[PDB]
């Protein structure tokens, strides 16, 4: 039986516990955190999840989709709330087959836990890692009190998010060529109780989003018709704007209060604890970090956030990552050796990490006239050669395109749109067969 020691139990790495263990390898996790699944009377944690069909494909093939989607919140379109408008539901697609799903992190992470522990997986809790002796085989581990633990390892599996250890480490016997790219927003998560979401008819079977240019929030809805709010600002106000607000301008959560009824003001009437959530959960930090290599030999690889950082606005780092499980433990499983699995891995796997890197800053813009005429346009297309015409947003969220497939397919279909709709003020003017034409000769079915 071939040994694996994963570190990190979130959601890359339970799951590809899961498919190691059951294909018949010995399987230890290691994981900083207390084990969640042992209660205690500390506070629940309320953060949500957008799940999509590639991370609800990765629990499919690992038996656990069903027993996730009993939690889960359908999301059937986007709800976007600007001041003046009623809320305008934008569907996702024409039935409820491409819908999108709202999960409670921590329920979608101790049912993965179970199941790698039902598949045979042994997990380790309190235990962070703090470094590798890659020549001697060995690594350090050590609770919060900082007590230290050696053990050997054969194969190093790093699913340990987006500060991972395992990379710090990898970092030092290896260039790994990092490029970070920071991002200016930090986020706060904030709570609307289901009493207010009913009192103001929000929608639970929505995304819902209040744009307003470089900053913005969305909700996601819970089982008990509670919403988990995220609010996107920057940290702090760039010189030569500085009376744009920022994170640095709201000093206490009365400011932030101030801040919502002026720039929120239909969301701020649901926001009953504003103040408190505001001051008593931390502000959280965004980045995109590219790497030039994901492993160390046939002894160690990274996958998920550990290997790919990205911005939150696509809702698909989880769902990459799960997809990155799933092909790692495809790829181990099969190879003639680690060391072949770990080349073949990172070779299939970061161009598509690259292109949802790339999508995902794409997208914040996107969600911040020519627009309703391209939009109207590329229904239609879609309508004549659904098999070749389909939005980018939906070969992201609804299929299993290779990422940078459906960026590529993306750019095609943006630049027909684009010199489509250009010199024209409306669709009656528009030769729709010659788009159609241009359809088949780019974009194979
Ligand atoms: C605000 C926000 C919103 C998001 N919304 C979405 C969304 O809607 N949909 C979506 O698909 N993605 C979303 N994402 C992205 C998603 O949260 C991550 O991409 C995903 O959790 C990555 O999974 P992972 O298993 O790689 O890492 P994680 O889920 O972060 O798990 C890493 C694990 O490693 C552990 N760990 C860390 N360091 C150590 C150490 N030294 N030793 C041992 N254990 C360690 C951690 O405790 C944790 O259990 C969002 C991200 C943010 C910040
Ligand atoms: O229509 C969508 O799928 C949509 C709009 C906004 C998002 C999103 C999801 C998860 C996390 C974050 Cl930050 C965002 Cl902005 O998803
Ligand atoms: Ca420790």
């Amino acid at each position: 039986a071939r040994q694996v020691t994963i570190i990190g139990a979130g959601l890359a790495g339970t799951l590809v516990a899961r498919l190691l263990a059951r294909n018949g390898w010995q399987v230890n996790l290691f994981e900083r955190r207390p084990d969640p699944r042992i209660e205690t009377g500390a506070r629940g944690r309320s953060i949500n999840l957008a799940l999509a069909e590639r991370g609800a494909h990765a629990l499919r093939l690992a038996g656990l989709e069903r027993e996730v989607l009993a939690e889960a919140v359908m999301m059937r379109g986007r709800m976007v709330h600007v001041p003046g408008t009623p809320p305008n539901l934008q569907p996702y697609g024409r039935d409820d087959s491409e819908v999108i799903w709202s999960i409670n992190r921590d329920r979608l992470n101790r049912i993965l836990l179970d199941g790698a522990e039902a598949a045979g997986a042994s997990i380790h809790f309190n235990l962070g890692l703090d470094s590798v002796d890659f020549a001697r085989q060995r690594l350090t581990l050590s609770n919060v009190s900082g007590e230290r633990l050696e053990k050997r390892f054969h194969l190093l599996i790093g699913a340990d998010g987006c500060n991972s250890a395992v990379r710090q480490a990898m970092a030092s016997v290896v260039d790994l060529g990092e490029h970070l790219e920071t991002q200016p927003h930090g986020y706060k998560e904030l709570q609307i109780t289901p009493e207010a979401s009913a009192q103001f008819n929000l929608e639970p079977n929505a995304l819902h989003i209040w744009p307003h240019g470089d900053y913005m929030c969305i909700a996601l809805p819970n089982l008990d018709r509670s919403f988990t709010v995220t609010l996107f600002l920057h940290h702090q106000s760039p010189a030569a704007q500085p009376a744009s607000p920022s994170f640095a301008q709201l000093v206490d959560g009365h400011a932030a209060r101030r801040f919502f009824q002026r720039q929120f003001p239909d969301l701020s009437p649901m926001l009953d604890s504003l103040e408190q959530d505001f001051e008593h959960h931390p502000t959280g930090k965004l980045a995109t970090l590219r790497l030039t290599t994901w492993h160390v030999g046939g002894q160690a690889v990274l996958l998920g956030d550990a290997a790919h950082p990205m911005v939150p606005f696509h809702g698909q780092g989880m769902n990459c990552a799960l997809e990155d499980a799933v092909a790692l433990a495809e790829h181990l499983q099969s190879a003639a050796d680690n060391a072949s699995a770990l080349a073949a891995f990172t070779a299939q796997r970061q161009p598509d990490a690259l292109a949802i890197q790339a999508m995902a800053l794409e997208n914040y813009v996107e969600m911040s006239p020519t627009y309703l005429l391209e939009r109207e346009l590329g229904q239609i297309m879609a309508q004549r050669q659904p098999t070749r015409f389909i939005p980018r947003y939906s070969m992201v969220t609804f299929s299993r395109l290779p990422y940078a497939q459906a960026m590529a397919r993306g750019q095609i279909q943006e630049q027909l749109l684009k010199f489509a709709v250009a010199n024209h003020s409306d669709l009656t003017s528009i030769n729709l067969d010659a788009v159609e034409h241009e359809v088949t000769r780019c974009l194979p079915p």
